[PDB]
Order: structure tokens, then sequence, then C-alpha cells
């Protein structure tokens, strides 16, 4: 792809081929903690993940993804604002060159060092490709990392990068569970917005977890040696793969808590 995270093709540039860039419900924006609304109606989030199963972890040019078999209803997300049940397709991260930046969304302009998005479609529409072109289509749990203590079950994921390191390669990943990357409050601020690469799609409910988790130093120290180019091309680190924040417009943030 032509898009990236550069100088002269990165997102203040995406507009020009994905002309969405500009809609009314684009991702990521600030979440003010003080305008968001108590909404006693939205129900706990279901997270059921006991039977996930992972299949590959794919560089892709833009970040990397854990793939998981979503033929089945196995790993799948309910409840909360969601109607209906939405399956897990991949997860992946976005993160900085420095600890001080690298998550899409902010809560009142605070930046974390990286963000984690896993990513479920509506199975009422039967598969990924048809549930983008539909507004209720994808329901993404974002979760906010910050630098601390390692997370162990993240190491896992640290440990395979080296075998990913350049655009195209692949590598099979079997037995991964997501629980691990949970916090242990699911509390959370939802709102209506887009996939935050191209094709920019306005088809995600947003579902961003209060409560970060704590990678250390070293683990995300990992994640900036991968590359965005391909093997053989001149060396361009993997790092700060992420869009700031867009205009709210005419949204409303609402919050399972108080
Ligand atoms: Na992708
Ligand atoms: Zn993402």
């Amino acid at each position: 792809h032509h898009w990236g995270y550069g100088k002269h093709n990165g997102p203040e540039h995406w507009h020009k081929d994905f002309p969405i860039a500009k809609g009314e419900r684009q991702s990521p924006v600030d979440i003010d903690t003080h305008t968001a609304k108590y909404d006693p109606s939205l129900k706990p989030l279901s997270v059921s993940y006991d039977q996930a199963t992972s299949l590959r972890i794919l560089n892709n040019g833009h970040a990397f993804n854990v793939e998981f078999d979503d033929s089945q209803d196995k790993a799948v997300l309910k409840g909360g604002p969601l109607d209906g049940t939405y399956r897990l397709i991949q997860f992946h991260f976005h993160w900085g060159s420095l600890d001080g930046q690298g998550s899409e969304h902010t809560v009142d302009k605070k930046k974390y060092a990286a963000e984690l998005h896993l990513v479920h479609w509506n199975t009422k529409y039967g598969d990924f490709g048809k549930a983008v072109q539909q507004p209720d289509g994808l329901a993404v749990l974002g979760i906010f990392l910050k630098v601390g203590s390692a997370k162990p079950g993240l190491q896992k994921v640290v440990d395979v990068l080296d075998s990913i390191k350049t655009h195209g390669k692949s590598a099979d990943f079997t037995n991964f569970d997501p629980r691990g990357l949970l916090p242990e409050s699911l509390d959370y601020w939802t709102y209506p917005g887009s996939l935050t690469t191209p094709p920019l799609l306005e088809c995600v409910t947003w579902i961003v977890l209060k409560e970060p988790i704590s990678v250390s130093s070293e683990q995300v120290l990992k994640f900036r040696k991968l590359n965005f180019n391909g093997e053989g091309e001149p060396e361009e680190l993997m790092v700060d793969n992420w869009r700031p924040a867009q205009p709210l417009k005419n949204r409303q943030i609402k919050a399972s808590f108080k």
C-alpha cells in the first residue's frame, strides 16, 4: 500500500485516496472524562474467549496481526452496547517511538505507550468483508498499555516478533490465549467510530477500557524492532503507527461507570 505513517504518506495525506478520512464518525478521538455521560442502561461486557483458536501472526507492513479462526462462535464479545454476537477475527497494536506516545485514543489528552485493538465482527452479516459495509458491523475493544511491570501473557507474542520482522512474513501462532491481555476491570467508554487505518470505514462500535494494562520497557522495545519494509529493502523501523485524534463532531461518548 502507498499510505503509511511517514512525512509524505502519513495520516494527514490519507484523505486524498480515502475521502471518508474527513467524515463525521472518524476514529480515534480524545475521551474527555468529564464530558462523557454515565449511561446506567449499558450492560456489562461479556467476553467469552475460553475457546479461542489462534492461527497465525503476520507482519502486514503497518502493524502485526494475530489472527483467529472465526468460522464458528469460539471467541465472542456480547453485551455492553452491542446487539448480537461479535466474533474475534484478529488483534493488533499501535505503538510509539518513545514511551510517552503510541496510543490512538487519548484520555483527557493523555497518550499511552501503546494501544491494543481486538477486532470482532457481527455474525448477522456472515463474514468480515460484508460486516465492514454496515454501521454496526464491527466492535473493537481498545486497551491502553502503560510501561511499568511486565505482562507475562504478552511474552509469547514478543518472543515470535523476530520471525516476522519484515512486511509479508508470517508464522504459525497456535494456542495463544487472549485472556492474558485483559485488565481486571471491564469498565469502559463507548462511542460510534471508524477503522483507524484505510479504508477508514465508519462501521465500528468502539469499546475502550478504562483500566490500562502494564507492560515492561523491554517488551515494548521489542515492538520497536519490527520493520515497515519488506525483506531486502532499506530498513524503516515500525514505530509511531498511530493516527492522531479526530474531531468528535456530533457524537457523545458514554461511560459504563461513574
Ligand atoms: Na488489517
Ligand atoms: Zn488498530
